[PDB]
């Protein structure tokens, strides 16, 4: 044993100073806005048009927040172009399976035919929170006893919509990538769900315009413009929207508590990029449901040494059984197994949506340090001789990526409560 004053107690990770980090997902998450129709399957462009007709407040677009490093008139004109080409589709008595767009100057520019440190903004934890929540709709339809329980917990979870939204768009995009390598294809962003009252529903989030896609390599990059409905005023959090031009396209009527108010509908527009592999990873996002199912299953095994049984039944049904799912100003927050199912799904999904080299760094190394911290929590004596190295390997990955940043922050919170 060593004298306590020599014992090394892990310090918090240092997060860099800088401007607040910005959104860098492939599609809107909590800010997304669906235009939806109840189904009678349809071809996307027909469903898209139908979904857009359920909105009755469209108006002439205008820019409400410039993109700093872009030609903003080109983004407005790209939107008017989308609408003009949807009109043409209409005028055609036959709706086509696909639509190639005119390769105008606005489109060539937009489809083009960062190591500065950022601090952690709060939008990011808000995202995570919203992914853990339950929607009024189900996004999956049909060990096995436990599957259905788990499934019953996450079916309506916001992170599962994100899984589905992401398998559809990545498959549409990878599909267009192969079929129409040179054309600029107009891809509606669509998901399907079931309501409380049991109907099939088709949801339009907006539109991707695929750029050139000669993907001879996995790492080969295809650019795209994303155009996404939202009710989020971009003025609430300008830093979140650094990469975006935001237009105002519509007037949406919402019954608030005090009554019916009119609020702007916005279009979030940006250029973004993706690769064959990244598209393939997004098509594989259902693995997120499987991975978080495995984690919850080990958690039933680690409580199967309570008896000869496993008590999966009571494990899922014993609302008394609680797990630390979070934190408050007071202290660690405890939650039901449901909330654990969704939190672990949301983590898994968010590792997918925010995949990055920084995460691959942060995870391989933060893991080693979590072990040390756990050993210490347990008053074991783990060797700390390599902590210098370890902090270095971890903090190198703490630059500007919002997800990595939130994770570093989560670790420091945990560490504070674990050893203190």
């Amino acid at each position: 044993s060593i004298e306590p004053f020599l014992r090394t107690t892990p310090r918090p990770l240092r997060l860099p100073d800088g401007p607040l980090c910005h959104q860098r997902s492939k599609f809107l998450l909590m800010d997304a806005l669906k235009l939806s129709i109840e189904d009678p399957e349809g071809i996307p462009l027909y469903d898209a048009i139908k979904c857009m007709k359920t909105f009755f407040g469209w108006k002439e677009p205008n820019i409400v927040k410039p993109h700093e490093k872009g030609i903003n008139p080109n983004y407005l004109m790209a939107w008017k172009q989308v609408l003009a080409e949807l009109q043409d589709i209409e005028n055609e008595e036959k709706i086509p399976r696909t639509k190639n767009m005119k390769r105008t100057s606005q489109l060539k520019w937009a489809l083009g035919e960062e190591p500065e440190p950022r601090s952690l903004a709060s939008w990011v934890q808000n995202e995570f929170n919203k992914a853990c929540e339950l929607t009024d709709s189900s996004w999956i339809e049909l060990a096995s006893m436990r599957r259905n329980y788990f499934t019953a917990e996450v079916s309506h979870c916001r992170a599962t919509e994100y899984i589905m939204k992401g398998v559809y768009i990545n498959t549409a995009l990878l599909n267009a990538s192969c079929a129409a390598m040179d054309d600029f294809q107009l891809i509606p962003m669509i998901s399907k769900c079931r309501t409380k009252e049991g109907r099939r529903k088709t949801n339009l989030y907006g539109f991707i315009i695929k750029g050139r896609s000669h993907l001879r390599n996995d790492t080969d990059v295809v650019n795209f413009v994303s155009m996404e409905f939202s009710l989020t005023d971009p003025r609430l959090e300008p830093h979140k929207w650094e990469k975006y031009c935001v237009l105002e396209i519509g007037d949406m009527l919402l019954r608030t508590a005090i009554g019916q108010v009119s609020r702007p509908m916005f279009l979030y527009v940006r250029t973004n990029g993706t690769s064959k592999i990244k598209m393939k990873w997004g098509m594989e996002m259902r693995r997120c449901l499987l991975q978080s199912l495995q984690q919850i299953e080990s958690m039933i095994e680690a409580e199967s040494s309570v008896k000869e049984k496993d008590m999966t039944k009571e494990f899922f049904e014993n609302k008394s059984e609680t797990w630390p799912i979070g934190e408050s100003p007071r202290g660690v927050e405890e939650g039901s197994i449901g909330k654990v199912c969704r939190t672990l799904l949301a983590k898994s999904v968010f590792n997918s949506l925010y995949a990055s080299p920084q995460l691959e760094g942060f995870s391989a190394e933060s893991r080693k340090l979590l072990l040390i911290v756990q050993a210490l929590r347990d008053n074991l004596e783990p060797g700390t001789f390599d902590l210098g190295g370890l902090y270095e390997a971890i903090e190198e990955c703490l630059i500007n990526d919002p997800w990595v940043l939130l994770n570093a922050s989560w670790f420091n919170s945990f560490l504070t409560h674990a050893l203190k």
